[PDB]
């Protein structure tokens, strides 16, 4: 079996997955728990996300497959497969539909502003992670959520202990518990308090109309902030500095941002974001793929950054490409765990590069590209620090 996740180097995609995908699905073994089969090619891994053999609700209780010591529980959107998941994701659905989540645009781009104005107060250089990257998603993903402003420090230490693979267990443990508490708290401040939020709303379907449960209602609340405060956050991070590592781009954006939108597609099928953040689910009946049989109760995981570099589905797949037109990449997922906050990054990830390459038309790194460091034993890759002149 293959040691797996592979060491990230950057945002560099392994060289071993390109002889993945030409074989069969691999054996490989995580840090802890159950062996699994890794699956790399695009087919293969539309296909596990597809077929309903391949299921989380049968991951739960097992050894899964993972990075930390204890395996995951919960009884939310990750742990469950239709019809439950389906009663629990639409009651979440308007919220992050496109249609309801593009009034936000002229929100998160004031914001985006009001970060570049407090860089240009402070002075040259400018830290993009810390002084944009971060603060801009956590505030929108509470916004919607209805979590209090002044709790946004006391998340982000969560979410920094989240992102560590190297967390020590206790620690993980204890504020788990205070993260909870804190979660419980909010649930019933917004029932005394309601409000124009998700949380408001998820407290109706659950207290009044009996459309879920206390526990499917504290585990909805809890993935989505989670979710929210750890994936855009570095991913704004890593969409600049590769846009900053190919500037002959940049004035095609900066003129012309209607391209904007295929950019931000081409770097999501580009960047492997997600590492430690991997689901694993079991087979609940034999399946055969890619040429072996995967039996039923045993583990399988996906690759997305592999998949979305396929020579048989992407053209030059190795290549950066702005306006890439052929771009079924899975760097959302597929299937029934299609991510929920598609609408929401997006967004972000648009009005981010629009708002930054406007406000700071002679961007450029401030130190070196080998200065650089990338976060080290992380859940999800990205800069430690991304220092910009302009
Ligand atoms: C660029 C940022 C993001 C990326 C690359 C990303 C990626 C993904 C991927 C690949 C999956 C599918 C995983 C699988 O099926 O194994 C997924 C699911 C999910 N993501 Fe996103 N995500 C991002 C942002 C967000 C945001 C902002 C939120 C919440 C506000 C979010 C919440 C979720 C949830 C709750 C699911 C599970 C949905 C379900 O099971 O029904 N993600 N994400
Ligand atoms: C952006 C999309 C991401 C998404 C973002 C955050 C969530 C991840 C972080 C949540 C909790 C957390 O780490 N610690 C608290 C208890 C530790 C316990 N021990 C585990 O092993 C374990 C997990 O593995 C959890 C994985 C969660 C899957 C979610 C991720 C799925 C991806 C597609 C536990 O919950």
């Amino acid at each position: 079996p293959l040691p797996y996740p592979f060491a990230p180097r950057g945002l560099d995609l392994d060289p071993a997955y390109a002889e993945l995908r030409e074989r069969a699905p691999a054996r490989i073994r995580m840090p802890y728990g159950d062996d699994a089969w890794l699956v790399t090619r695009y087919e293969d891994v539309r296909t596990v996300l597809a077929d309903p053999r391949f299921s989380l609700a049968a991951s739960m209780g097992r050894d899964q497959p993972r990075m930390r010591p204890v395996a995951r529980t919960g009884a939310g959107l990750f742990s469950t497969e239709p019809p439950e998941h389906t009663r629990l994701r639409s009651l979440v659905a308007r919220q992050f539909s496109a249609r309801r989540v593009e009034p936000l645009r002229a929100r998160a781009g004031q914001l985006a502003d009001e970060l570049i104005d407090g860089m240009v107060v402070a002075g040259q250089p400018a830290d993009l992670v810390e002084d944009f990257a971060i603060p801009m998603p956590t505030t929108i993903i509470c916004e919607v959520l209805g979590i209090p402003a002044k709790d946004h420090r006391m998340l982000w230490h969560w979410a920094e202990t989240v992102l560590s693979a190297i967390t020590p267990q206790e620690v993980l443990a204890t504020e788990g518990r205070a993260f909870v508490e804190y979660m419980v708290g909010v649930l019933e401040l917004r029932g005394r308090e309601p409000g124009d939020d998700l949380l408001t709303a998820l407290v109706r379907a659950c207290r009044e109309e009996g459309l879920i449960s206390e526990e499917e209602l504290l585990s909805i609340a809890c993935d989505l902030l989670i979710a929210g405060f750890v994936s855009t956050t570095n991913q704004i991070g890593n969409f600049f500095h590769q846009l900053l590592v190919h500037p002959e781009e940049l004035t095609r954006l900066r003129e012309r941002p209607e391209l904007i939108p295929k950019a931000v597609e081409e770097l999501m099928r580009y960047v492997p974001l997600l590492t430690g953040f991997n689901l694993a689910r079991y087979a609940t009946a034999d399946v055969e793929l890619g040429g072996i049989t995967i039996r039923a109760g045993e583990a399988v995981m996906i690759a997305t950054a592999a998949a979305n570099r396929d020579p048989e589905v992407f053209q030059e797949p190795e290549r950066l490409v702005m306006d890439r037109g052929a771009n079924p990449h899975i760097g959302f997922g597929h299937g029934v765990h299609y991510c929920v906050g598609a609408h929401l990054a997006r967004l972000e990830l648009q009005v981010a590069i629009e708002r930054v390459l406007h406000r700071l038309p002679g961007m450029r790194l401030a130190v070196p590209e080998s200065e650089l460091s990338w976060k080290q034993d992380a859940m999800v890759n990205g800069l430690q620090a991304l220092p910009v002149a302009w």
